[PDB]
Formats: C-alpha cells, sequence, structure tokens
C-alpha cells in the first residue's frame, strides 16, 4: 500500500542516511537530501516518483560503501554520489539523473558479483575506476553509460557461464582476459 | 500459481516498457503493444499463451538493449524488435512469430557470451549484423533462422571447449577463425 | 532430490517435446512418447532408469535439430530419432538402446565442436552421414558404432591438439585430412 | 509506541542475559551490562539511543551463541563480546563500538548464511576466524572491519547468484574458491 | 498477573495432558506429571521456575504430535517426551533438563518450518531422527545438541533467505543439499 | 574442496563402472574395486591417495575403450586393465602401480592423438600392440615402461613438429617411418 511503501520508506532513508554518513559524504548535503526527501514521502505518499526516488537513494548509499570498500577511491565515488543525490533531491522524476544512478547502483551490484565468480581485484577495479571516473567528468557522455552497461553485461555474462557447466576457473580465466582487454579497448 | 505469475509478468511489463523505450522505440508502439498484452493478463491470468508472450517480449526488450550496446546499429534492431512486438501483440499464440522472437533472444544471449570467452568484437559483430539484416529482409527465409541458429551453436560450442580445458585464448582464436570464414562462406 | 530431479525433467520433456515437433517428427510419436515418460515420472519420481531415460530423449531433442542445422539429411535423422525414442519409451532400460542414444548425442556434440575447431563442413558432414547412415541400416552393427566412437575421438583429439599448443591452422588441417581418409577406408 | 518497545526490550534483554550465561561468559559481566541497559530503559523508555544498545545487545548474544556452534573457538568470541558488551554498557551512543557490535553480528548472520547456501565449513570459518582475531587485536583496524564487510557481501552476493538462475552446486564452487583465495591474500 | 498466569497455564496443563494422552504415552507417567505440576501451580502460583515448567510442558506436548506426524517413529520421540516429562517434573529449575526441552521444542518447530519453505520430507526427517536418536542415547551429549541447534539454525537461515528475495525454489534446492551433507558429515 | 572432490569422483567412478563393464571386463571384479574405491572416498574424502587412485582409475576405464576401438585386441588390453585396477584397490598408494597405470593412460592418449596427426593405423598399432604386450609380461620390466614413454614422446614430437610449420603430409610421412622403424628395432 502507498502508505506502507511511503513508512518502510522512511526507515530505509534513516539506514540510508547513517550509511552515506558513514561513507564520508559532508553532513550538510545528506541532511539536505534525506529532509527534502521524507518531507516528500510525508506530503505525497501515494506519489510513485518520490517512492523511486527513495528508493535509488537507498540503492546509492549501499553502493557507495560497496564501492569504497571494493578499491575505487573515496575521490571519485563521493563527488559522483553527492551530485546524484542532489540531483534526485531537486527533480525526482528527471529522467537521466535516475538512468545515471540505476548505473552507479548496478555497477557496484557488478563489482560486488565480479567477486563471487571469483575474479581477482585488480583486473576489474580499474576498469570501474575508470568508468566511474569517466562518468563523474561528463554524466552526459554516452560512451561512458555504454562501458557501464557493458561492464555489468559481462559479469552477468560471467554468470551465465557459470550456470552453462563451465568450470569456475575457466569462466574467471576468461572473464579476467576480457577484462584486461577492457582495460585498453573501448569497444572490448 | 497462474495469478502470481500474473503479477510478476505485470511488473516485469512494466519494465520492459521502460527498457523499450530507453531503446529508441517510438513511444506510440510500446504503449500499444504494453497496453494489449496487460489487458490480456488482466482477464485471462491463467492463459499460458500470453504468459510466454510477455516472457518473450521482456526477453526482447532486454536483447533490443544489449544488441544495441554491442555494436549492432539501431536501424536493423529497432524494425526488427517493432515488427516482433507489433506480431506478438496482434496473435500471441504465432508459433512462427514467437520461433523469430526466441532466436532474437537467444542472437542476443549469443553475442554478451562471445565477449566473455573473450572473442573480439569486430569479428562477431559483422555476423550477427548479417543474421539480423536477413532477418528483416525477410522474416520466413529459413536461410536467416538457420544462420541465427548456428551462430548460438558456436557460442554454445566455444562454451563446451572452454569446459573442455582447452585454454581461453586457443579457444578465442579458434572461434574467431570460425567466425571470420562464417562471415563470408554461408555454411561456415 | 529424486522429485525435484523429476519436475526439473517434466519441464525440460515439454521442451524435448516443442523441439522435436519443430524439428520434423510427426506429432503422434512425440506426443505417445512424451506422455509416457511423463506418466512414468509422475508414478515413481525415485525411479533412476526413468529419469536417466528423459534426460537421453532431451538431448536427443536437441541432437536432432543440431544435427539437421549441420547439413546432415531429414531423411537418416528423423527416422533414427523416431526409433531411439520408441525404443527408450518402450523399456526405459534396454542398455543397447541407450548406448546408440548416447552415440547420437556424442556424434551431434561433435559436429557442433568440429565447427567451433574451424573444420570445414564438406569434410566432416560426409562422414556423420555415413556413420548415420549405416546406424539406421543396423541398429546393432558394431562397426558403425565404432565408426561413430571414433569420429567422437577424433574431435576430442583436435580439442587437445589444440590444447598442446599447435596452432588453430594445423589442427584444421591435419584433422580434415584426417576426416578426408575417414571417408573411404573404415581403419582411418 | 516507546514504552511498549521498552517493555519488549526488557523481555528480550532477560532472554539474552539467559543467552550470554549459557554461551560462557562470566555471571558478573552479564549481570552489569544487563541492569545497567534496564535501569537505563526503566528511567526514560522513551530515549533511541538506549533501545538501539539493547537491540544491539539481544543481537550479540544471540551472535556469540551462533558463531561458538559454527566453530569457531570461545577464546575469540566471548573476550570479544565481553568488550562490546561492556563498551555499550559505558556509552550506549558511541558510534565506532555500535558499528563494532553490528559488524559481529552481520558476521555471524552471513556464517549462518554460508551453511545454508551449502558452503563448506572448512574454508568459510578460517576466514572469520582471522577476522574476528584481527578484530579482538585492535578494535579500531581499518582493514579487520573491512574484512568483515567484505565477508558479508561475499554472503550476498553468494545469495544473489542463487537468486539470478545459477544452480547451488555452482554458487557453493565459486563462492569457496573465493573463501579459499581470501584466507591467504586480504584483498580477495 | 502471576494468579492469572497459574490460571491460565493451568487450562493449558489439562490441554497438554490430552495432547500427551493422544500421542501415544502411558496414562500413569501423564498423569503423576500434570498432578506434580498442578499442585505446584496451586500453592505457589507466583512461582516462576514452575510456571516456566509448565510452559515448557505444554511446548513438549504439542511438539511430541508435531514430530510424529511428521514422519519421525514413536519409538524416539515417546521415550525422551517422557524422560523430560520426568525431569521437568522431579526438579523444575534444572538448567540443562529445561535447554534439553527448549532443544526438542526447537527442533519440532524446525521440522513444521522446514516443509512451509518447501524442504522435501525424505532429506529433513532422516536428519532430525538421528539428531533425536542421538539426543536419546546420552542426554549430556553437546555434539547432539549442537546439532540440534544447528538443525533449528539451518531453517531459520532458510526463512532469512527467502526474506533476502531468493525465490523459493532455489532455496529449497539450497537447503535440500545442505541437509543432504548433513545427514553423513557432522559438521555439515 | 576435498568433499566437493570427493563427490565429483564419486560420480566419475559411477561413470567408470560403466565404461568397464561395457568394455568386457568380468562384473566382479569391476564392482569389487569400485566399492573398494567409494568406501575409501567416503571414510576418507580429504585423503589425497583415495583421490589420485580415482582420478587414475577412470582414467584407465576411459583408456580401455579408446585402446579397444584404436584396434589393440582385449586379450592384451582387459588382462591389463584388471592387474592396474586391482593393484590400485589393494593399495592405493603404490608408486609403480600409480606409473604404469599413467603409462597406460598416456598410451591411450597418445594412440587417440597420433590419428588426428593423421598416421595411418597399421603403423602405430602394431608399436602400441608390443608395448602392451611387454607390459603385460612383466610389469617391472624396465624396457617395456621406456617403449611406453618414447611412443608417447613420439606423438607429442609429431605435435611440436605440426607447431613448427611443418605441412602435416611431411609429419605423418616422417613419424609412418620413426613407427615402422620402431617396430623392428628397441631403440629406434
Ligand atoms: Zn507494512
Ligand atoms: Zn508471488
Ligand atoms: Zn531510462
Ligand atoms: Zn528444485
Ligand atoms: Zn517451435
Ligand atoms: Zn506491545
Ligand atoms: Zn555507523
Ligand atoms: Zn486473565
Ligand atoms: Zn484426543
Ligand atoms: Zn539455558
Ligand atoms: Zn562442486
Ligand atoms: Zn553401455
Amino acid at each position: 500500500n502507498p502508505e506502507d511503501v511511503a513508512e518502510h520508506l522512511q526507515e530505509r532513508l534513516e539506514k540510508a542516511r547513517h550509511l552515506l554518513l558513514d561513507a564520508g559524504l559532508p553532513e550538510e548535503v545528506v541532511r539536505r537530501a534525506t529532509e527534502t526527501f521524507l518531507q516528500a514521502l510525508k506530503d505525497d505518499p501515494s506519489d510513485r516518483a518520490v517512492q523511486d526516488a527513495v528508493e535509488l537513494v537507498v540503492g546509492l548509499a549501499e553502493a557507495a560503501g560497496l564501492l569504497i570498500d571494493a578499491g575505487i577511491p573515496a575521490s571519485v565515488v563521493l563527488p559522483l554520489v553527492e551530485r546524484l543525490l542532489l540531483g534526485l533531491a531537486d527533480d525526482p522524476s528527471d529522467h537521466r539523473v535516475r538512468d545515471l544512478a540505476e548505473l552507479v547502483v548496478g555497477l557496484a551490484e557488478a563489482a560486488m558479483l565480479a567477486r563471487a565468480v571469483n575474479i581477482p581485484s585488480a583486473v576489474y577495479v580499474p576498469v570501474v575506476e575508470k568508468v566511474l571516473r569517466a562518468l563523474l567528468a561528463d554524466p552526459e557522455n554516452e560512451r561512458a553509460r555504454r562501458a557501464a552497461r557493458r561492464v555489468v553485461e559481462l559479469v552477468l555474462a560471467a554468470a551465465r557461464l557459470l550456470a552453462l557447466g563451465v568450470p569456475p576457473h575457466a569462466v574467471a580465466d576468461a572473464v579476467s582476459l576480457t577484462f584486461r582487454r577492457m582495460l585498453t579497448d573501448p569497444d572490448a
């Protein structure tokens, strides 16, 4: 129910504020964004756009911590998460900002799944770092968005290869070669 | 349960709309097809044909994005996906249309798996482009369907070679040679 | 778990029925065999012989399509698959019938892998055609079974040569010479 | 309601005292912490920090038992839980102590979920043992906290792989390889 | 209120006597235990130990019926419940006896919840049978108590995996694998 | 993981039993060896010697079939495989028996690769027949072991010549001459 989802999203928003504060974001930005989203939920709980924006905010709060723990420096994750949070707070129905937020959440999920499929950190951390740096440079750059989507597709293809019956070692070797090639060649 | 599957398919159908809207398809066609399928699910949730058609529609929605990201131009993917969507909307139990939709989804999956196997893009993108152009020319052409099925079988054979113990580099070399020959000669 | 494997096998059996109908088998034979196997699974899910027979049936359903797409005429594949399906349906624990079914599945897998190894179709399709014709002539002929097993071993030896470090072109040339000689001389 | 939550937390605190006594902690420490927290709840039921501290105390009481049952020796779990209990009792609003308690509760949950995922005990018990030993050595060590968070993320990624459609056996194999590498190298 | 709890426990004790008589326990033992507990409640209603013992007795009365219906033979449940009832009647404040009674009640609840999460009976009934046989052999055996606690934790981890978003089929498959391994290997 | 390897080796041992029964070995010997090895795996899964012996047994099970298909009579292969199986079953850590089993598996692999290299059967079958007859005569004869190792090295040198760039026909001619010389003179 829209009111029930609103209450659950307020709880998850408090948790997201805690996670963002622990990650390293400034207190003022987190406070402003969380207050704006909480007020938006309180005034119109039935609003779908606010609910989707809050879901994306919680996803980003988790993703920032996952990406910082993975190895990507906090000098490229924190500014990107700050800009995404501000953009979501301003216009909760700005399509490009939501697309970028889901791109970052998918990148964090792919980075956490590449470890599970036993891909070394030294081959996949550089690629995610490059993609995040390119996204931080110009948010509207289509090539960086394509690269992020291709990294997610590579991790999903590794999962599909595992499902097909290939031993985990062969899958890890092949996808590590693919990541090494993607480090230099864009269309690889 | 048929009603539970209907609800899950409604959610996946909404997600498939966005992705189709994101890909570049016209808004009117996507709206028409999605509304028709949602109404079909709502009236008769237990209908198996509608459920299979919705599954194929979601698969095509993901496949269009994967194929466009791979490198195949949107001038050959979008018309084909539009035709398949319209055919599925009209008759959700037209066997040839479902076969073609499954062929396109399998081609997208094969193109995504060829990257994980570390096959260069310049040798497999032309082959998928040619196959999709032949399919767009005449949907009932048996040679194009056979070529698509053979591409999928080649990717699966590369996976089987990886499982047999061949190093990934040798597998990539052999399958790249096979793709190069398939570019020129049909039965290659 | 035997019941879980049984349920998965019913799903794969429906898929196998679809594939066999697509291949060109008569509807009546496919319906009879599939209903018999489904009933056998439902009555005694824990039965190992029924599960093995259903696995062989799914393998044969895939193998028929692979062999028809490869180039072998449907006048030698469809009768053989029909006879194997009927034999499996009658006695799911007839050792010779299961051996022949695994021989056909292995022949299809070898034909699929010879393309990845980059062996031309014109050298390996005639040999598989001859082996399948000999098998269709007399199922109990030991020479035809030996020839099928030797074709599978030749493709596996090509994979082993690829693994040893021989370049793919040299492997293709040597195994093509071997296939050319196997066309004429039996112990080649 | 704050008073209702206070009553429920008093009941759970009695249960947690029983669990801690059964685990092997000294009677005096458990008694001291429990009476301090009960008095804090009684004087100011509406206090949020006391409620969060009591929730963490109950979580730790269950976590100690789960970790001891899993195989981790009581010589590394009991001192850590004792220190965490004393720290929570002293300052119920010390951010680092709550973070460490949440890390230990998450480690216990990950250890209990790795068994359900069907991960062998000999590959994950050593890693949790090493992480807990590092945490007991220096509580403020960031590397140990990062390692605990990475173990939790690995278990969650295994769950995500199960949700994607990979068979449980392949998931177990891949995540077991990841655990084996994490045993030796820190960023694995 | 202690007197109100005493009255409610007298009613539940009559119900528990009915359930124990239905299960198959001898009339004399049930009569003796119920009369002793009823007299203890009547003389000192405010006594906490008697109330806890009566609660455990009602739990055991339900647990015996649940375990017998589950499939575990009455030759291993009835002697264990008889010994537990006699021990509770003799000293209602014997810590080990209450711990064993709670272990049996938790085992019954785990066996009841394993069916809800769709785990086949043939994989979990043998494990509970083995645990109960080991407990009947030597009540003070720590390995059997650890095994019972681990079975309860496995069912709770299955519930947590359901809560995380894994489909019920994958959860059932993974926990069934875990149960099959627990059948042989004690630390599985 | 040792338990995972034990389970995989149990499955491969069942497959090896099937292959050995198909080859022509007596049922009693195959059953005895297989049950002994299965029990050894079950009691101590972590044992390395048992795992190596099971791997050698599977290799021998495949090698017997390959050698019989190649043309070598079953009167010299089946007794040798029987003796090797019994020796491995008795002491799974007897160095000489493992060396002889590895020699036979290598001879089968060399005979399989000599066909791919396109060496006629009439020049290499007699040499393998003579080597296997000498090995069956006296297992500890060093000359027969040296001859088997030299056959394997000749096939590997043919593969190396193919890798160097020599045309396959010249390689086949040179190695056929070498095999003809080896037929008569021992150090040829
Ligand atoms: Zn709610
Ligand atoms: Zn549902
Ligand atoms: Zn979008
Ligand atoms: Zn299942
Ligand atoms: Zn079809
Ligand atoms: Zn209440
Ligand atoms: Zn914190
Ligand atoms: Zn009352
Ligand atoms: Zn009754
Ligand atoms: Zn206790
Ligand atoms: Zn495994
Ligand atoms: Zn057989």
